[PDB]
């Protein structure tokens, strides 16, 4: 019988069986009360004791949250669905051990992705066991509020007062730290982990002090909270907040009688209202995400990296070859999953407008006539291939550089990469490219699973780059092995050198994208 007492009960686990050996999973272990009635809108309050074995067998529920229906039937969109019933009650996590039990094992925690509007850890790819398995480290993951339920804020008040979500990522890293040592892992050897949304989690617990002493390094993959996406003002987080009272009929005079209208009311038909909070649309856009509330977040968040007021230690930072390409099927015209989505001119600048809604017609020139210095002046696909890189860059690459040499500028090791192998079984067009989120597949191990038709040269790079990340958690340096390997260097201001990864070759480069990122660093903000 699997057997762990925690501080709240005892917990019992399952034995799975990976790659000839075992690993010890508990899926499902609640770690805050349920956030129910009148703890709805409010930070996760933390549970108490249970006196009986809580049989942690299974995944538990994912939260209250809108689902992706735009292509029925279709992995590609479906695979990040969630996978268990949605409810309010969804504050719980997993754990995988290797067997046999370890004494000091490092412990990658990690937070998904979904634009703080979606997203659960029980998806397929976030997987932990083969981690646990292949690099003898335990991976915790956990379900924290999405949406409104999540991040509805107004600002100072304890009944609504934004951030909720990451104090619910915060209290699992506190479980971590309370809990971890009664499985085998090491409390002071925690590396935080996580995508998108995620990744710019990750990047606001090393701003928070409350995060401060529950982790010990981090890694951001396609993230980091300078991105456009990742922050709302709290003068526009509490005008969407009312907004959304006005579409439930909750608008009252007192701010707390405002939430307790929204408390009544299902949760169904609040998810149905946060689309239209803003007036729209981008499909990146982020309604109700994390804001400055002056608690999790005491200040504007890159004052506080200027500012040098940000844990210090190492990251491990990077981003894919074709970010921006998942995002214009969903409303970007002339752009399909099922076409090779040749657009033209006007499609392109039709394009920009969806994705730059308050932006001057001289700032949407400018950033045309940027992209369309073509190599071959007569390449159809150039128009649809220079929308993806300007997505993708504003979006994702620049920002994360912008981070890194702003982090790094302050004397800690700092590693980039740039993953440019498109996996051999991604369901979407070969036009899209190396896309946005898939990569993860390959840090969680999953080709190393020979019987998923993958191919020998992604089990290789998988197996590495489920190494370098094991490693960089271990000993802060993603180094794969001292012989016969490329040394990853650190990325600094000067020379601003990463590491690509890819099955033909992993190579060292240097200044990614800088003639686009010195666009949207020097000229955009001035337009
Ligand atoms: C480079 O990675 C290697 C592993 O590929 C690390 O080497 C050591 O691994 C053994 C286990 O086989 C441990 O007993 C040692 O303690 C490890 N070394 C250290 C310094 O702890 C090594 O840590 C990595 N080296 C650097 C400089 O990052
Ligand atoms: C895993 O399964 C059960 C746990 O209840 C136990 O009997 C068994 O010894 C465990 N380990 C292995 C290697 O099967
Ligand atoms: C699951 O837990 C219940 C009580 O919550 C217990 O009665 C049952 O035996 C457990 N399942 C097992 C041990 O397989
Ligand atoms: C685990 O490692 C830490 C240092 O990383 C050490 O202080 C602690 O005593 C270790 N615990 C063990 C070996 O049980
Ligand atoms: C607040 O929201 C409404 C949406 O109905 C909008 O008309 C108004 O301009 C907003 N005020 C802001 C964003 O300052
Ligand atoms: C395919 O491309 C055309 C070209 O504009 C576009 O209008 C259409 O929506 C795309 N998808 C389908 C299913 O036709
Ligand atoms: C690919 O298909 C399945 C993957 O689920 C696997 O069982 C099979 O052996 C692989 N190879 C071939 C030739 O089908
Ligand atoms: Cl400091």
């Amino acid at each position: 019988d699997i057997i762990i007492a925690t501080k709240n009960g005892k917990v019992r686990g399952m034995n799975l069986t990976v790659f000839g050996g075992t690993v010890t999973a508990f899926l499902g272990i609640p770690y805050a009360q349920p956030p129910l009635g009148r703890l709805r809108f409010k930070k996760p309050q933390s549970l108490t004791k249970w006196s009986d074995i809580w049989n942690a067998t299974k995944y538990a529920n994912s939260c209250c949250q809108n689902i992706d229906q735009s292509f029925p039937g279709f992995h590609g969109s479906e695979m990040w669905n969630p996978n268990t019933d949605l409810s309010e009650d969804c504050l719980y996590l997993n754990v995988w051990i290797p067997a046999p039990k370890p004494k000091n094992a490092t412990v990658l925690i990690w937070i998904y992705g979904g634009g703080f509007q979606t997203g659960t850890s029980s998806l397929h790819v976030y997987d932990g066991k083969f981690l646990a398995r292949v690099e003898r480290v335990i991976v915790v993951s956990m379900n924290y509020r999405v949406g409104a339920l999540g991040f509805l804020a107004l600002p100072g008040n304890p009944e609504a007062p934004g951030n909720m979500g990451l104090f619910d990522q915060q209290l699992a890293l506190q479980w971590v730290q309370k809990n971890i040592a009664a499985f085998g892992g090491n409390p002071k050897s925690v590396t935080l982990f996580g995508e998108s949304a995620g990744a710019a989690s990750v990047s606001l617990h090393l701003l928070s002090p409350g995060s401060h002493s529950l982790f010990t390094r981090a890694i951001l993959q396609s993230g980091s909270f300078n991105a456009p996406w990742a922050v709302t003002s709290l003068y526009e987080a509490r005008n969407r907040t009312l907004n959304l009272a006005k579409l439930t009929g909750c608008s009252r005079e007192n701010e707390t009688e405002i939430i307790k209208c929204l408390r009544n009311k299902d949760p169904q038909e609040i998810l149905l209202n946060e689309a239209f909070v803003v007036p729209y649309g981008t499909p990146l856009s982020v309604n109700f995400g994390p804001t400055v509330d002056g608690d999790f977040l005491t200040d504007m968040p890159d004052i506080l990296l200027e500012l040098g007021q940000f844990k210090k230690t190492q990251i491990l930072v990077g981003v894919n070859k074709d970010e921006g390409t998942a995002f214009l099927v969903y409303g970007a015209p002339g752009f399909s999953k099922d076409n090779n989505s040749i657009i033209t001119r006007k499609e392109f600048q039709e394009g920009l407008k969806i994705f730059f809604p308050g932006v001057s017609e001289f700032g949407k020139e400018s950033i045309l006539f940027h992209y369309t210095d073509w190599v071959d002046d007569q390449r159809p696909e150039n128009y649809r291939e220079a929308l993806g890189d300007v997505v993708g860059d504003y979006n994702f690459i620049c920002p994360a550089l912008e981070f890194t040499k702003k982090f790094s500028e302050w004397g800690n090791n700092a590693f980039f990469y740039y993953f440019e192998h498109r996996s051999s079984k991604l369901p979407w067009p070969e036009w899209m490219g190396v896309m946005h989120g898939y990569e993860i597949e390959f840090v969680f191990g999953l080709p190393l699973e020979r019987r998923d038709n993958y191919t020998k040269a992604e089990e290789i790079l998988s197996r590495s780059i489920v190494k370098r990340w094991a490693n960089f958690a271990k000993y802060g340096n993603p180094n794969e092995t001292q012989n016969n390997s490329t040394s990853w260097p650190v990325f600094k201001s000067t020379e601003q050198k990463y590491l690509t990864l890819n099955t033909e070759s992993t190579r060292i480069m240097t200044k990614l994208r800088a003639q686009q990122c010195r666009f949207w660093t020097s000229f955009f903000p001035k337009v």
